[PDB]
């Protein structure tokens, strides 16, 4: 199968990594950062 979830990628809004998809989220950007 072909699912197409997302969180939170880069560039979006997120207080904890755990917040983002992507698990790159920072205390200081607060956005998913490559």
């Amino acid at each position: 199968s072909q699912e197409q979830r997302q969180c939170k990628k880069i560039g979006e809004h997120c207080y904890v990594a755990d917040e983002c998809c992507s698990k790159r989220c920072l205390f200081y950007a607060a956005k998913c950062v490559s």
